[PDB]
């Protein structure tokens, strides 16, 4: 019961019993919280509650210190001091923002704005509170029981009455019953277990709610600038391949942390792996939120770094298949590749945290808590997609509010910027450069003359809330007959149900905009599907069209983004 105030660090015995996490609040801060919010339960060794038998007064504003015990107005002795008076709550060792974080429901974008504009201490209070709120919300959903098993990838489910049914996408990972994690995709539905199992009727699925651990480290350590490269030893013999990044590699060694904004195909993996070749004796931990982001760093490392000094850290509670070429779970190898949630407690000369738009402040803090490093490098792009905020339903979350790193990149600018896109045909580069890069992204490739746009609203149908546009798929089908080279295209849309329909009608491999991030394909066929805030999001639009190396066909619903596409328009 003795700790430090979450706002001003002043030692105290008081914790807010009404807050979901129970933060310690000093006398002068606890008061300003109880007096401005519905939160009135104050806890010390024992709660501030009326000691009189059978009395239910818990509100600290209605309580007094009667000698050594606590009583309300109705039970206090003659000589009794109010627990609440003179700007303080009585405690040992004798905030408008803390109040909003403590009481919000995390459904508004303004909640996330505050969680990123508040003091560092409140960014951790905000991140822990949010995550606990998200986990308790999983309990709201109804249990899914197997009614019948059709095939090895198809079943029919029975849902709990009186409780809502969770969305059926890859975002929502169930737990079978303890037959391993399972996912669903759309009366026939597609089942997919992280463990292969002969689906038994009666077996049920629940979204696994995980215990939210406390946060201790800041999202960003305090910045330090150095006059020389510190604790790192550069090479003179540096491969011409990486010569373009030498000045930025030196910048990395002359600051405690650095931010790198890398638009699509500008050389983020190449930069990250080249940092290892520039400081050859440095121990580097390569981290990211997703297994796909960590695997892409492994792939680039396989090509340039000694395979014997690499290790892929895999949590024994294996969910999806990941990179199999390095020695597994060797925490002490010079190069360690690991997701944030699986990071061991270790030190490093450099920590490289990739795909930073996908990180939350909870992730930023966990990295600073598990890894003690001489230098930290944050790689990503605030113009790409952030992590899904399952509770957020009102308002759009801007890039400067994704996390502390993205906030810094959008306000003071990134420390380093990769300005040349080597992946995309110039039509795509020119469009996204104007759309989200303030005209600073330059094209390496020429215009491919294989980038097309078609304005076709079609017809929007819905599978629950996930959207389908069958006429936009029909327009694609007609295009494919006339453009057989496009047979090899990856179909992309902002909706899984649209992708399910295009998979059966077109036979192309399918990908949501969100799951395509980090990947590249020679040809992309994109159907916007709808003109909603989701399908019109500039970050999602940016990711969707920058997946293409050679050609792209965009069937658009929104006149605005259609007009912005610097593509050859098609007719039908
Ligand atoms: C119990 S909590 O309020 O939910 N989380 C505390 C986060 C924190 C930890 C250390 C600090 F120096 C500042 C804040
Ligand atoms: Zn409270
Ligand atoms: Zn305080
Ligand atoms: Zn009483």
């Amino acid at each position: 019961a003795v700790g430090a105030c979450v706002l001003c660090n002043s030692q105290t015995s008081l914790r807010c019993g009404a807050c979901i996490r129970r933060p310690f609040l000093c006398c002068k801060c606890c008061y300003d919280h109880v007096i401005s919010t519905s939160h009135k339960l104050v806890l010390s060794v024992n709660p501030y509650v009326c000691n009189a038998p059978g009395c239910d007064v818990t509100d600290v504003t209605q309580l007094y210190l009667g000698g050594m015990s606590y009583y309300c107005k109705s039970h206090k002795p003659p000589i009794s001091f109010p627990l609440c008076a003179n700007g303080q709550v009585f405690g040992l060792y004798k905030v408008t923002d803390f109040n909003a974080i403590a009481t919000c429901d995390w459904t508004n974008a303004g909640d996330y704005i505050l969680a990123n504009t508040c003091t560092e201490r409140l960014k951790l209070f905000a991140a822990e509170t949010l995550k606990a709120t998200e986990e308790t919300f999983k309990l709201s959903y109804g249990i899914a029981t197997v009614r019948e098993v059709l095939s090895d990838r198809e079943l029919h489910l029975s849902w709990e009455v009186g409780k809502p049914r969770p969305p059926l996408n890859r975002n929502y990972v169930f737990t079978g019953y303890q037959i391993g994690e399972y996912t669903f995709e759309k009366d026939a539905v597609v089942y997919r277990g992280t463990t292969t199992y002969k689906l038994n009727v009666g077996d049920y699925f629940v979204l696994t709610s995980h215990t939210v651990m406390p946060l201790s480290a800041p999202t960003l350590v305090p910045q330090e600038h150095y006059v020389r490269i510190t604790g790192l030893y550069p090479t003179l013999n540096i491969s011409d391949e990486f010569s373009s990044n030498v000045a930025n590699y030196q910048k990395v060694g002359m600051q405690k942390y650095s931010t790198l904004q890398g638009p699509p195909g500008t050389g983020k993996s190449h930069f990250a792996i080249g940092l290892a070749l520039y400081y050859p004796s440095a121990r580097i931990v390569y981290t990211a939120c997703s297994h796909a982001a960590v695997d892409a760093l492994c792939e680039k490392a396989l090509k340039y770094l000694p395979i014997d000094k690499c290790s892929r850290i895999i949590p024994a509670r294996a969910r999806v298949e990941c990179f199999d070429k390095f020695k597994v779970n060797s925490t002490l190898e010079q190069y360690v590749f690991c997701t944030v949630n699986a990071l061991p407690e270790t030190t490093a000369d450099i920590v490289v945290f990739d795909e930073i738009s996908m990180a939350t402040n909870y992730d930023l803090s966990v990295v600073n808590a598990r890894l003690r490093a001489k230098h930290y490098v944050y790689i990503g792009d605030p113009a790409q997609l952030p992590a899904p905020r399952t509770l957020l339903t009102k308002g759009t979350l801007e890039p400067e509010y994704f996390n502390s790193v993205c906030r810094l990149m959008k306000t003071i600018g990134p420390d380093m910027f990769l300005g040349t896109c080597r992946r995309c045909p110039a039509e795509i580069v020119d469009t996204v450069s104007a759309l989200v890069y303030d005209n600073k992204l330059k094209a390496h490739k020429d215009k491919s003359a294989q980038c097309f746009k078609m304005f076709y609203k079609g017809v929007i149908t819905h599978d629950v809330s996930s959207a389908i546009n069958r006429p936009q798929i029909g327009v694609v089908r007609e295009f494919l007959t006339r453009n057989p080279a496009w047979r090899k295209a990856v179909f992309i849309s902002p909706y899984n149900s649209q992708n399910a329909v295009a998979s059966k009608i077109l036979g192309l491999p399918t990908q949501t905009v969100d799951s395509s991030q980090g990947s590249e394909y020679d040809y992309v066929i994109f159907t916007q599907t709808t003109e909603t805030a989701h399908s019109c999001n500039v970050n999602r639009f940016n990711v969707a069209i920058t997946r293409a190396k050679v050609g792209i066909l965009c069937i658009m619903s929104d006149r605005d983004l259609y007009d912005k596409l610097q593509f050859t328009s098609l007719e039908i």
